[PDB]
């Protein structure tokens, strides 16, 4: 689990906080924060997928809260539903990538040479277990392995 600070966060659903760089959402235990690049389109169509089966496609209550707290405009229909291992990466792409963490100043230890790394059109992406850091210069941190998935499925899309 992530730190988030109370103060910074506007309550979007019964279980969901959104913050300045994440949200925590305790009903799906789903929890991330950004680094680096804005990411909050990504997270926005994120809330969207997990509460669109309780509300449908048109209103979902807390996407639209979540984009008056964040003031961004995004439509629901803009939000809809791959890619290449490397099976052996140099030790010079790891340590600039390993650089470009630097850069970004994440909260916590991200070693990329845990990561898995994809090649894609626009450089390299590392799947960590806890993190990804992908090729538009964002990285996500997140509570547990599984929170990747929902973020793959946008980070190609803002």
């Amino acid at each position: 689990d992530l730190y988030f600070q109370g103060g910074s966060g506007m309550q979007c659903e019964e279980k969901l906080e959104v913050f300045e760089n994440g949200f925590k959402d305790e009903k799906f235990n789903v929890e991330v924060k950004f680094y680096g690049n804005d990411a909050r389109k990504v997270l926005l169509a994120m809330i969207y997928e997990l509460y669109l089966p309780e509300y449908g496609r048109e209103y979902v209550y807390p996407f639209e809260c979540a984009k008056e707290f964040w003031n961004i405009y995004l439509e629901g229909e803009e939000i809809q539903d791959q890619l290449k291992p490397i099976k052996f990466t140099s030790e010079q792409v790891i340590k600039k990538l390993q650089e470009e963490i630097k850069k970004i100043k994440p909260p916590l230890e991200i070693k990329i040479e845990e990561a898995k790394i994809y090649k894609t059109k626009e450089g390299y992406l590392a799947v960590g277990n806890y993190f990804i850091l992908d090729p538009r210069g964002r990285l996500f941190i997140f509570n547990k392995p599984s929170i990747a998935n929902k973020i793959l499925k946008y980070i190609w899309k803002w």
